[PDB]
DNA sequence: GCGATGGTTAACCATCGCTG
DNA sequence: GCGATGGTTAACCATCGCTG
């Protein structure tokens, strides 16, 4: 189906858009073990973009400092959203751009915690963060992370354990959702979370 | 109608840790 | 000692996508 692995009230776009490949992840299993997906940041020239990734064909395309162009793309409260459905194609010369260079640093600094904190319950986390504590349970692991002038917990609940992070790793976090209501406001996985040592 | 997804509240029980 | 903190589970409420 032209909306599958595609998250719920996403637009499609069909209208191409040329975008900078900043970074990206390496694939990994989500949804017990059934699809696969990775992580990317790209660029354009007025914006950064969060983009997941399902299709794995494309894997060799998001090439970091690479330009492509995007078509039949999914927007996902502002995430780009990419299946089978796109097309994407290595970007003409006459399409390509300067990414200027406050947006290149904005993609890649994280937002202080307490700031992350005033957000809307569900908004979609990306950052790097020292880390406090960890703890590994049964059936979650969780961390306590911080930055100079506040701290927050993080709740992994993803029943798998294999993540790649050592003892003294800043934690780098893809797409946690902010949970608030009354208590304190937390960090949770979604389908999509992706956790590793920076 | 159901599965996937997912935020909130809360019960329950265990463990932590040390004067607002 | 004992109140604060934390993990697990569940009920509740909600929306979407597919139901050609
Ligand atoms: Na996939």
């Amino acid at each position: 189906t032209p909306k599958k692995n595609i998250s719920k009230g996403a637009v499609l776009h069909e209208k191409p858009m040329t975008v900078m490949v900043l970074t990206a992840t390496e694939p990994f299993n989500y949804k017990e073990g059934k699809e696969n997906m990775f992580h990317a940041t790209v660029a354009t020239e007025s914006k950064y973009y969060r983009v997941k990734v399902f299709n794995m064909d494309l894997k060799e395309k998001f090439t970091e400092n690479q330009f492509i162009t995007i078509s039949k793309y999914f927007n996902s409260s502002g995430i780009l959203e990419i299946n089978e459905t796109a097309t994407v194609s290595e970007a003409a010369p006459n399409q390509m751009f300067e990414v200027p260079k406050n947006i290149i640093r904005s993609a890649k600094e994280t937002l202080k915690i307490s700031k992350i904190k005033e957000l809307d319950s569900g908004t979609l986390i990306y950052g790097v963060f020292a880390v406090e504590k960890k703890k590994v349970n049964d059936k979650s692991i969780t961390f306590k992370i911080k930055d100079n002038e506040d701290n927050i917990k993080v709740v992994w609940d993803k029943e798998q354990h294999n993540i790649n992070y050592e003892k003294g790793d800043k934690l780098q976090l893809f797409s946690f959702h902010l949970r608030k209501g009354n208590g304190k406001p937390i960090l949770h996985s979604g389908n999509h979370s992706f956790i590793k040592g920076e």
